């Protein structure tokens, strides 16, 4: 690729004229050595237009730098030079077009602090009388006049001298020092709008913390349940399926369900090579679930039938009591299935033994695929009849 | 029009107003010149209470301006001349009678700061001691410091000397640079107020994007939403047709949707001329979808019957698979409806060629106008009958 | 009645001990004139515990105030008698059960300042060296040191110069300059915290109408809604009367809406006599609605039977077109009740002519009634069979 | 147990590290009393990869410290001496895992910022002149210059004198005043984040309470809500058992309501004893209500059989006027079940004498345990056929 090269040698030229024009502003010295880099920046500032596949874009192009400096022109007319920033409100969107956008907005925050305070400090050297000083000291002295104004530190021990000076000081002021308390705002907000999950899932879990207290309850279930909330954050990160799919298309939604159950369908054997309209009629039907450790599923005698295809873990199929156990089911296996296809109640408990994740389809979408489509039905049907034993 | 003129020129004087009175109770060499146009002024002041088609714009009216300044009464009771700024807050709602309503509250909440900050600067000068200076530098100073104070800087190379003045500073501490505070926070606010729909779409698609990554998503599909969502926002601007009009009442409601799709109705052959009673039968129970390009809408044998009308775009109508495609359809145009007709599962397969626009209308309506009006099932009925081949 | 006195003395009590308490600490020349006031006011202070129909006001009390004035006890022990001050803590809350309670929550926090500035002026006075001054310029001085620095201005025109000093002055930092920032932010949020059904549906309207220009909506139409708006807050201020009642129990929900819709309850003919129990049926399911000017009800042809019982406003009722018109309604009327006697659709038009305010209700419990109610059931179908004409 | 006090030691050892580290670093005239110390500290920092049961605490045990401050080295190199600070970064989640949570996070960011405040104090002598002054005051003048930094007061009595203290200077204004306006926000809020539940219910009585004055309503029964709330609050402390539970999985669930409703169940004499399966199966359905006194809860002669288990209070039953009043209920009893046992509507009013505090069971579950339980259903039969008279 070379848009990525481009978009960053755009922004590291755009940058170049930030710090360098009013540098060159203040200080007449300049513009001897500094001109090849500046025509060789503004060739490709003119090699972008043809580029476009709106109006600052152009404005930038047009060399009024180059001319200002040139001419000695008096300092009126080239205060004007400032066209080439133009592109700075062009390119972070520009430049966006490409990690976290959170964070891009947090680095992109912090440059806007720099150089609008080294644009400040320029000014306010500017205005000081002519002393006999070096370049770096006269630099230093106004960079830190500026951090303090704009920090509203305040130390007082440099201040305006004269009107011209007492009103630049007053317009920074006014509209320096409020603006950076802005900027210090929504960097503090969109760094900890950062990792939001960890932070709705803590809250979450907080609240519900909260409660179980008040009401007195055994630490042997206190702590089961900070067990259970710890793993699906270790499993899940926080994110729920349901909510954020909420506003895609049935089609987008489809697909990006075809990618997240990868794992559950080509499993189990019944799913691999059942086609592709059965899948695709299932896929967005089955729920995750999670159960812990010892947690009854089916009580062996209740009404109803929801399939569970396990994921991971292990259950523990056992009868009414335990009096020599059924048999242990593992991965890609299912249980749970001929309560519908004999029209019968549970016959036998089931128990996880570690902390099973799983997926649930009902009974609703069961029967109907059972009076949908023949095979699968064959096959639920022989399974069922027999696994009776 | 002359309202829109005449509550400009209100706010050019109660501005007038609120910049010449304290001017004039610090410095008494004016009045002199001032008179006419302050007399010019107050007659119009009294010429809004016949144009009132509360209270504090009856106080405005009287002219207790004019005899403060004419009879150099003693400072005490010259201080309340400042009744005819109470128009000031009988405008701010007036003139809003009028662009965007928070534009509109962040111009204002601007010149309140400009005009409190030149009150408290005014009256401070009043307190300093007899000094031969220029009325322009004693103004200067006096608001430099005022624009200190109150953003909370304190360079402290002026400061209150005399017992009167550390009260007059300790009040203007005290409840001057608290609401500073907060208007600068409600303008931050309300400035972040504007263009709340982008900022919701893009939070919105930040959301989804991040859990499209945890959970890691093939590049074809992860750059495949994100060309439908700029596509949304790019066509609608992230408004949504349901919120917004859960609000208005159903005649309202329906008078509104009798604008936004007046693009659709008049288009389809079978709209227009239909009557005034079915478009208003039908026009609310058509949604909005968009279906992106290769993405298929109907798969041929499944249950039910939806009509998709299409706005924008063109279909592929195929069938099971490819073997010489039926035909093509463009704006204008619907299909998905003999599915109903005969009652008769899906026979063709349907797939966009580009990102299609296209309202959909659900099968229990469509039976009810079926049942409900006869032109309109006939003519469905011989499209249905006709179209088979 | 007797505690609202007994409460705002005890306020005035425990307000003058919290300002007169650390002005005797500082200056020993006080207790000499004001132990009669201190007394009686101590007098009180124990009368209140059998007066209680917790812990805080039984440390107040007791009278370390008295003793430690009285002995010139040594400052460590001395600094002690400020547990007088326990009871701001107890009285805030007690003087709470008595206007808004936001607006009580605004003017203590205010006081608090007031309070806890004088509180550190005072102890900042006592750390000075002793030096030949009036009171009231040590005071004012002290009192501008701590606004200062509560601020946060930092004018440093007078600054500690003692290690105690800057102690005093790190904790006074450290722990009073942030406090101050809390304290702000809460005035600021309860003072936006009030009239927050004008801040709610302001929003409301804000929001709707942003949408309805995206999408370039007839003027005619634009300046329409914003009317029903106005109306709707002009004559109801934003609430709802559902969301407000969803957390009220069934019981009290029913006696609260025995008092709001007491006006169209004995006005209309058949609700005044008709008994308690019907009336308490058929509270419950009334809705408000509104309709505009010139805007349909019934479009004489249609399904369905909902009653409006007129509240106020006028009807013109019409045949399918104008044709020398029927008759005319007003308030304390009520019309669409044939549709359901006769099990026929509605036979003619109905539209308002001013902005019309009804309640509706609903078939279903329409047709309950009937089937319950004889002399309802009776009056209703004699009312329709007359009505035909 | 032993891991609450490893933990506890743990922190005492790196907080340890924390102050005494940069100490040592400006003071050479240490590391002569206390390398005892240091070294059994160390011997734990490295007695914790063993205890496992994550590459900032392996950074931490390397000994770096007790080789600079044992070889002088140069100041660059030492610099890097403060690895053992990495272990604060390990720690805070580490001893998080022991009370409330948020009270342990407003704690943590207090000793953040007083030890950022120390560091950045320590740093700021470092860089100042040789000069005769005892360490005491020396520490003490650059704490007080660190807090009037960050706190963002500036009084400007000591400023920066040198490049390299006006560069330090500036990197802590820029870094370091922001920071803890951010620490200081969040005290705030997770301050703010305390007692939420009080905060909900102020809010909820607030919202009610607003809107029902805008209504006039009566006083008998404006204070007759209050009363209410105040007892919902009082008894139940504004939480909600439904939302609380809505994110816990149905086994938890169960397993919390067989814990909450431990009143109920083996009190009512037909509860114990009953089984397990039934209790199991019943409850779920039971919801809390509150019923206040003199308040009718059944009105002799409506449809439906909802049955009352009461849990505190009792009630009045009634005919249909008092007539001799049948009899009165108290605890650990049910009434309103005959209703259903005989297929009648209502025979007697019920009216409570208190605030009742009782649990609603549905028609629909209990015509199911009815036809699912013969020993409960023949138990309410005849009770309900021997309560007749
Ligand atoms: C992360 C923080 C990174 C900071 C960048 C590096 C430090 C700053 C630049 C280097 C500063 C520097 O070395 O100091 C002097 C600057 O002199 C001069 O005229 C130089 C003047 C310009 C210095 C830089 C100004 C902008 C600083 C913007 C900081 C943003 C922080 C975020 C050079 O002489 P020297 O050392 O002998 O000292 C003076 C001597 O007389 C006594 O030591
Ligand atoms: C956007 C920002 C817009 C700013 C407005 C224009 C600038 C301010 C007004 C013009 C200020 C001005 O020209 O300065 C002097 C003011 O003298 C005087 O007595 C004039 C005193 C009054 C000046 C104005 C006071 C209010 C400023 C409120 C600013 C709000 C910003 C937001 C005039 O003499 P001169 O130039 O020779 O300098 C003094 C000489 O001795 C050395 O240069
Ligand atoms: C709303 C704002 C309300 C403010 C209250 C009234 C103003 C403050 C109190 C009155 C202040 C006052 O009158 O000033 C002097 C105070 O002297 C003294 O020792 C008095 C010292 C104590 C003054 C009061 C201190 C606390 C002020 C707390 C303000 C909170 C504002 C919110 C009295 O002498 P005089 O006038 O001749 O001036 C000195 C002379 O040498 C030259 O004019
Ligand atoms: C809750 C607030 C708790 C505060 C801790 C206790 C107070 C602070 C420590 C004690 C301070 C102290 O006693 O003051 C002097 C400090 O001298 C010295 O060199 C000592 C220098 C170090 C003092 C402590 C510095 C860090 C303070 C961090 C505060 C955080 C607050 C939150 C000792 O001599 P002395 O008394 O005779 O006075 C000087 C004499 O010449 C005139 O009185
Ligand atoms: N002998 C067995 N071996 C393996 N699985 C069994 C056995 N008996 C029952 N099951 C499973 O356990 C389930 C318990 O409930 P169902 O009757 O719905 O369906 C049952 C089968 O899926
Ligand atoms: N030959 C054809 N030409 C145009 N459209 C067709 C043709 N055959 C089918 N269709 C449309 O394609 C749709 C596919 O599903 P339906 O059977 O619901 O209704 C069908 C018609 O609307
Ligand atoms: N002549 C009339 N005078 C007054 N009201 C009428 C007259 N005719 C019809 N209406 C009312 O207008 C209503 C229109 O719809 P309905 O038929 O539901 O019930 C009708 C009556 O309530
Ligand atoms: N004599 C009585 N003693 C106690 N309780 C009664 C008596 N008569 C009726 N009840 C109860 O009051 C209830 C009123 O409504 P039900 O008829 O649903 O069921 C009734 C019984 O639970």
């Amino acid at each position: 690729t070379y848009t990525l090269v481009w978009k960053v040698w755009i922004l590291a030229v755009t940058l170049y004229y930030a710090i360098r024009i009013p540098l060159t502003l203040v200080f007449p010295s300049l513009f001897s050595p500094l001109l090849p880099l500046d025509i060789l920046a503004s060739l490709a500032l003119i090699a972008d237009i043809p580029l476009d596949l709106r109006l600052p874009d152009l404005l930038a192009a047009l060399p009024l730098d180059l001319l200002v400096f040139a001419l000695h022109l008096p300092s009126p007319l080239s205060l004007l030079s400032l066209v080439r920033l133009l592109k700075l409100i062009s390119v972070q969107a520009s430049a966006t077009r490409i990690i976290n956008p959170a964070l891009l907005r947090l680095l992109s925050l912090v440059g806007f602090i720099l150089l609008a305070a080294h644009g400040i400090a320029c000014g306010w050297m500017s205005l000081q009388p002519p002393s006999e000083n070096p370049a770096g000291t006269r630099y230093l002295s106004a960079f830190y006049w500026t951090i303090t104004t704009l920090t509203t530190i305040g130390y007082g021990d440099i201040t305006p001298s004269t009107p011209t000076q007492t009103v630049y000081t007053i317009v920074i002021e006014l509209l320096g020092a409020a603006m950076y308390g802005l900027v210090i705002g929504n960097i503090a907000s969109l760094v900890s709008k950062l990792d939001a999950a960890k932070l709705l899932h803590r809250e979450r879990v907080e609240r519900v913390t909260a409660f179980l207290s008040y009401k007195r309850i055994s630490p042997e279930l206190q702590r089961r349940i900070i067990e259970y909330f710890d793993y699906l954050w270790e499993t899940r990160r926080g994110y729920e399926e349901r909510e954020v799919l909420k506003e895609l298309p049935h089609p987008l939604r489809l697909a990006v369900a075809m990618e997240i159950h990868g794992d559950v369908i080509e499993k189990v054997p019944l799913f691999k090579g059942a086609g592709e309209e059965f899948i695709r009629d299932i896929i967005l039907h089955l729920e995750p679930v999670i159960y812990g450790p010892g947690e009854y599923i089916i009580r062996a005698g209740e009404m109803g039938s929801d399939v569970y295809f396990i994921n991971r873990g292990s259950v523990e199929v056992l009868s009414a009591d335990e009096k020599t156990r059924y048999a242990i089911l593992s991965e890609g296996q299912f249980f749970g299935e001929m309560a519908l296809i004999l029209r019968a109640p549970r016959t036998a408990t089931v128990r996880a033994r570690a902390f099973c994740d799983l997926y649930r389809l009902d009974k609703e979408t069961f029967d109907r695929i059972l009076s949908r489509y023949p095979e699968i039905a064959a096959q639920i049907q022989e399974l069922a009849v027999r696994r009776k034993e």
